[PDB]
């Protein structure tokens, strides 16, 4: 089986590849078990130029007992269709993948042009909730190759409560350890073995200061970088406890948690939660340049606000001509190997 040309062609990758730059939109929303009240265009259609791939991740899609015991959800449909109508107006998109575990759902959309360059798609889900196993929390993920560059997108809902930052670090360490994709037809890939890893969702890290009155006022006074020195995730990374070697963008939007449903008002409950930057987008990999990192106050469907981030990501895209010239060179040299 002298099909080693294929093997050779692989290892001469450099000679027929460019690093082309592509637009990835990534969004994350905790919908608090609600159906869409509104359009999603402010969230997804806020960039002049259209994205090339949309990575949208939801948490708490369905807070019912039925969803909690793995039964089908009407909300899965409701929110998929809601996103489809909300994508950019300057490019037709198609659905690459959907993955739900209870209320955690990741949708990948792709510009119609580019879908044919999406291969080897696999998906995992890992419940780290009740008894360390249940799907009330944990994470769902999708992986794939896009051209000759490997991606793996993780959507997570990590443990709640300000005190439990150590458990969130544990929920992270569990996902990394447990999640294992099985494609193509032998070796099982884990999350970190990919070329670009985008990690988003309700990571649930809170501000490491109790006094809620300070926080509300500091936020009110525009000074957010004082607040951000006490953000648990910022610390957990700094002290190398969790999310290394991940990057995050400068963060200039007011805390996305927690609001009074249907309003831009801070939580009025008797608990009276301290506001938090629960909803985050981190990444790992080269040729990744972030352009934006923002939230969308104008969507009042949930008690969380949606967060978005536009990325420029370099992808190794095959040049057909260089590929052919190389292929022809290789076979010519092979054929020439006749004693
Ligand atoms: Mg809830």
């Amino acid at each position: 089986r002298e099909g080693l040309i294929k093997h050779i062609l692989a290892k001469r990758e450099k000679e027929y590849v460019n690093i082309q730059t592509f637009r990835f939109f990534v969004g994350t929303w905790n919908v608090n078990g609600q159906s869409p009240d509104s359009g999603l265009e402010p969230w997804l259609n806020c960039d002049p130029n259209p994205p090339d791939i949309y990575c949208i991740g939801f948490q708490e899609l369905d807070l019912s007992t039925e969803a909690f015991f793995y039964f089908e959800s009407v909300k899965e449909q409701e929110w998929s269709m809601a996103v489809e109508r909300g994508l950019h107006s300057k490019a037709k998109y198609k659905k690459v993948q959907l993955v739900r575990l209870v209320g955690m759902m990741l949708l990948i959309f792709a510009r119609k042009d580019q879908c044919r360059y999406i291969r080897d798609i696999a998906t995992e889900t890992v419940g780290t909730g009740i008894m360390g196993k249940m799907g009330n929390k944990g994470g769902v993920a999708v992986r794939f190759v896009f051209h000759n560059t490997t991606f793996c997108i993780v959507n997570s809902h990590l443990a709640a409560h300000v005190e439990d930052f150590e458990r969130r670090n544990q929920d992270y360490k569990d996902i990394c350890a447990r999640m294992s994709f099985v494609v193509p037809n032998l070796p099982q890939l884990n999350i970190m073995k990919h070329e670009v890893v985008i990690w988003l969702g309700d990571l649930n890290y809170r501000l490491g200061m109790p006094d809620a009155n300070e926080v509300k006022s500091l936020i009110n006074k525009k000074d957010l970088q004082r607040l951000l020195k006490f953000d648990q995730l910022n610390i957990q990374r700094t002290q190398k406890k969790a999310f290394v070697d991940f990057n995050e963008g400068e963060i200039k939007f007011i805390p996305t948690y927690k609001y009074d449903s249907k309003t831009d008002r801070w939580d009025s409950s008797g608990k009276c939660r301290v506001p938090a930057w629960c909803d985050r987008i981190l990444w790992r990999g080269t040729n990744v340049n972030q352009l934006n990192y923002r939230s969308h106050m104008e969507l009042k469907t949930s008690d969380h606000k949606p967060v978005s981030a536009l990325f420029h990501i370099g992808v190794k895209v095959v040049d057909e001509r260089r590929y052919r010239k190389v292929f022809e060179d290789s076979v010519r040299i092979m054929d020439r190997m006749e004693n």
